């Protein structure tokens, strides 16, 4: 078997140009998750379409991997850009991901941290290397750091200035990338966010994601198209 | 063919004592999961030890449902309990659950619910019917209604006041019931918590819980090992 690529997005509108352009396109609906496999320039990929959450994200990227036996997890989409200098379209990729809605203090566990899991995870060193080298070589603006993960759509500066407290280094917040890292960290499976900004979490959050959601979806998957041409196996 | 009852903890002390009442027990590990096979009184069991929190129970259970194949999900263990009376070792069933920390309000889903999901997921009847009946048999205190869950260790008065500001309702707090209900609505399997009180959720929970996760862990399994003898 050749090298097979996995992606996931959250919702239909993240997966769509991806999708649109898989040939020899098979279906599998495993419960709550969507996967299509087939093929982008002659390269085997899989794509899950998760919906939206960290169970939702847990579920589908648990089905991607015993199902499709990715060899690597790139999650695609969109995020809320809370670094200053982001603007919609802008790509982020992930050096690690942390929860910011996690909290086992109680018991000595670092802020975002849970039992048995590192406080952050750790994204692969050579996915992401490889995005920022795609995403300068397209010339596009691109920032690489920490992603914070959630169940909640960030939409106030309160919010915002709550998870900056805890997680002063976080450039962008989404809702599954964190659960995605998880579920690979347990499988062992290599994976990054490459994802891009539809809106900046705050007061305005709501309307911006949904006139820039399609320009997230369109920045990121041209990164990620060029990433399938590059991994070779 | 038989009927084969899942069971969900997601602490090693909360589902050892069903692990060691097991028979022709088989164990496979899959990612962060350890699931057990076997037999309790001649019935078939699925047992998984998922770990603790939201993703780590979604990780379990979906692998749970994939490989076993259990009829129906009792999620056991320990949970703070924030309803006036609720005293350590006392049972809490479910009849809902819904996520105390899940926020999508920005697109106008209701306060705990995430899209494709309905706000709170209804506990099975028949299951939730069978733990209370059993309970009063047994003279077992035991309490039914809403449990919160969240990936957060709850341990202060103003952290269960943010909860039940949101969730005037709320009965107990746990950190897995909310998740392993959310892949059994995706699998359509059901599912009820039957869970015991450790603490209270205050400043004092994680001493309490340190004392009376065990006591927790014991009324609770006590309670779903008469669940699987009735089960047919
Ligand atoms: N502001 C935001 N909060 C959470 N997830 C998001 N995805 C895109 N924008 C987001
Ligand atoms: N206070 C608490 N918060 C979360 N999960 C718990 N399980 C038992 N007690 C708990
Ligand atoms: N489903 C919502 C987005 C939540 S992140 C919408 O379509 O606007
Ligand atoms: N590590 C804790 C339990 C996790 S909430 C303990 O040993 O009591």
């Amino acid at each position: 078997n050749a090298m097979k690529i996995g992606i996931v997005g959250a919702m239909a509108q993240e997966v769509e140009i991806l999708k649109n352009l898989m040939t020899e396109r098979t279906e599998t609906r495993v419960a709550s998750a969507v996967i299509f496999e087939g093929k982008i320039n002659g390269k085997d990929i899989a794509l899950l379409q998760s919906g939206i959450g960290k169970v939702a994200a847990a579920i589908g990227t648990t089905a991607l991997l015993q199902l499709a036996k990715p060899d690597c997890v790139i999650n695609t989409g969109s995020a809320g850009g809370v670094a200053k200098g982001l603007k919609v379209g802008d790509i982020v990729i992930s050096d690690e991901t942390r929860y910011h809605d996690a909290d086992v203090t109680a018991f000595g566990y670092e802020k975002g941290q849970l039992p048995a899991n590192p406080a952050a995870f750790l994204s692969d060193k050579k996915l992401a290397d490889l995005a920022q080298e795609m995403a300068e070589k397209q010339g596009q603006s691109v920032k690489r750091g920490l992603i914070c993960s959630g169940d909640s759509f960030i939409n106030s500066e309160d919010k915002i200035a709550q998870i900056q407290a805890d997680f002063p280094n976080v450039m962008g917040v989404e809702m599954e990338a964190t659960a995605i890292a998880q579920v690979c960290y347990a499988f062992n499976v290599p994976f990054v966010v490459v994802r891009a900004i539809s809106d900046g979490g705050d007061g305005k959050a709501s309307i911006s994601f949904e006139e820039f959601l399609p320009l997230a979806a369109k920045q990121s998957s041209a990164l990620v198209l060029e990433m399938i041409d590059r991994l070779s196996s």
